[PDB]
């Protein structure tokens, strides 16, 4: 099972344009060369060229609906094709709104997959609950089957078909959830481990419980959508929405080390790295290097050591 | 059950006068407005005006005995009256010597209460074991029934009646205990979770064990006396006696989140915040904002989210 | 059982000469005076004068073989003599290559001892697997019986007799292991708790499992070889080989507190403190003071408190 890197220099899901530079910074930090040192064969598809939409007026409060909808449609097609060829897709983020296209294309080939979402946020607001209008905080709402028809058709997304049910996803790291989003996860009964649960259980028990919950019945493809702000700002300061009291460096690596050990990783998203948001040049280097270490961990690099 | 904020701008229990500004900084950080966003009805009694004692010579080694004794007598009366009216009392600290008055007035209405003491110190020296003479490190000694008659009558405190027995209190966070204090907790058998126990058990098991220990037999009123130096100096740097290796931000919030969930919180003390002790202006803002987050957590704010 | 401090100002096991100053900095921080405040009787043997070898050409890739071999032979004799007199030996580090002499002399008197190695590294490369040639990363290879005859005779070490078998040692804190070293620990089946295991289990369960593993059958002498880089660079920045994601201050103290409680500590090594490697003067003070706190903990100082 080879790996295929796919760049997604997109920032229309939020207001800060620098996340577009995420892919470049990750590559410049030597991401591809290091992955070639693993047991996997690596392939770089390159970066995608997203067709911008000039006249893109807000749908109600939702900003850049048509541009976000089209870029995600392009991504889904690309991901589905590589999945169709028996390869693991690695999407280099880009604001988190690109998860719509990443997960959608994945589910086209592997309809039985489950999703592990590492983030300080649930990203499940709907076009009607959102207060900001930024689509990087609404991706999960377009993918959940239970939310289908809970909000008006948004321009640019008629191509989307809800592909995951409430019981197929698990959140880890939550600590900044909007009132509407909380009502939704409680009502629909979505499984989550907020920082409170990580403190209570310990990251060891957290990973054990997420795997038995999702892989109890039968085994199946895993899709890990990693938002860099899942970790505390001390570790990943260069992000658009940092929240204090997050996961540690050690905990972030433990999550990815356990996911590698299942042998079921099928799709990966590394999102929200913004290289123009450091407080200093090293805060940037710190964030980019951590994202690279997490990616390598998903593919075999272990803290105990490695040998051929 | 409404809440009643009570300010206690007092600093005679120790040498640094800046703790008197604790209440003002907490209010300026928006403490009251935010509490009004919870499910509780809020009431601000205001700050107390403590009658200073001009001729206040040291009783042996004990400094400002009469001024500390009178200010606490005034506080007890105020707290007992609001408790008498079915309200939860919130005392805005002030050096920790004000816990004598806070707990005393509380026990007048709820004699069956238990005490959870979060601190790096036990604050249980007696007028005869103390080496500094500062009363903010002796409050527990005036409240324990087992210590009654273990030291000479101190001027200004003849109004005090020991209201709690050794089995009714639990310490969390200890890491700077004097030899005399250690002899006392071992001899009397007082329950505690020092940093060693938190490391061994994890904060999850620590809260589980403190609740079964205190609320095993029957349910009853809870009094949480929180000393801001319970958390590591990296989180709450603006305090008079910082000790390395303390509780994390996450652990501090876990403690308060669990106490809220019991539905038994009856009295609260937020102590030792000194706004004139930062190394920088942000070290101050960091400490004040953390104290506010802890207070809000005691009244319902959860990291998983909230909705009406 | 009295204690005997033994200084080892040596740096030929690696390239940076400043570790030679480790002993002096530790003593200047008041190490001996504080140990005299414990229940043990303290004795300072002083620092050793190591006979340098002028013509010391590299054995293959191994640097300073004869100088490292002789200094360790001198140390072993000194340690064995104090052990012979019923005293606990405390070796003030010095690069970690001095563990060869420390452990060797100890095993001469207590052949049944076990070893607890706290380090970010396994220090088990052989003269043939090493890529740097620095002997401070090869001490364990000269002491393991299973590795005897696995590499050519190195000049200066013909006096060494492998004294410990693979089942007699436990590693804690690993996070920077070379491919050759990993092949060795997996093949020989050596017990270890890398950072992954500490994250999964918690330091409490880690200490419980290392004690049952080593002291399950019968009780016996414990030798703790502590490399200061076992803790994260935020706590012990003044070291030659710092690695991110290490043990916390709290975890380091928990390890030593548990070792004291067994009553089986027989030999101690405090290594790799280099007072000329801070980024600032306080990074140095931070590292030296932490090493002193760890040493005091091994001999009775507890975070819960102490009294006579
Ligand atoms: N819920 C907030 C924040 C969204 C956070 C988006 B994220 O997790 O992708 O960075 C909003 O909807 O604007
Ligand atoms: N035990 C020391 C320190 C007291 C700490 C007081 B506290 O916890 O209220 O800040 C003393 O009695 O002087
Ligand atoms: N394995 C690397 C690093 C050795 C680390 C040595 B130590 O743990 O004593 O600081 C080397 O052999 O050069
Ligand atoms: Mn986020
Ligand atoms: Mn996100
Ligand atoms: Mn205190
Ligand atoms: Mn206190
Ligand atoms: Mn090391
Ligand atoms: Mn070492």
């Amino acid at each position: 099972k080879p790996i295929e890197i796919i760049g997604a220099p997109f920032s229309k899901g939020q207001p800060r344009g620098g996340v577009e530079k995420g892919p470049a910074a990750l590559r410049k930090a030597g991401l591809v060369e290091k992955l070639k040192e693993t047991e996997y064969n690596v392939r770089d598809h390159g970066d995608l060229a997203f067709v911008d939409v000039p006249n893109d007026s807000p749908f109600q409060i939702v900003k850049n609906p048509r541009s976000v909808g089209k870029a995600n449609e392009q991504l889904a097609a690309v991901v589905a094709e590589t999945q169709k060829n028996g390869t693991i897709s690695v999407v280099l983020g880009g604001d988190h709104s690109m998860a719509i296209g990443s997960i959608s294309g994945h589910a086209r080939v592997h309809p039985d997959l489950c999703v592990i979402w590492v983030d300080a946020h649930t990203d499940i607001n709907t076009p009607l609950t959102t207060s900001s209008g930024n689509l990087h905080g609404q991706p999960v709402a377009f993918l959940l089957k239970e939310l289908k028809g809970k909000f008006p058709d948004v321009p640019g997304f008629s191509w989307v078909t809800p592909c995951i049910s409430a019981k197929d996803i698990v959140y880890i790291g939550l600590r900044d959830v909007d009132p509407g989003e909380h009502y939704i996860i409680k009502t629909l009964g979505i499984k989550y481990f907020s920082m409170t649960e990580v403190d209570k259980l310990g990251i060891g028990k957290v990973m054990e419980e997420t795997f038995s919950y999702l892989l109890g019945r039968k085994k199946r493809p895993i899709h890990l959508s990693f938002d860099v702000d899942g970790l505390d700002p001390v570790f990943t300061p260069a992000t658009g929405t940092p929240v204090v009291g997050g996961l540690s460096y050690r905990e972030g690596l433990y999550i990815t080390e356990e996911i590698y050990k299942t042998g079921l990783l099928s799709g990966l998203d590394i999102m929200e790295v913004n290289p123009t948001l450091g407080k200093t040049p090293e805060e940037v280097t710190r964030t980019v290097n951590t994202a690279v270490a997490l990616t390598l961990s998903c593919f075999g690099t272990k803290r105990e050591g490695n040998h051929k």
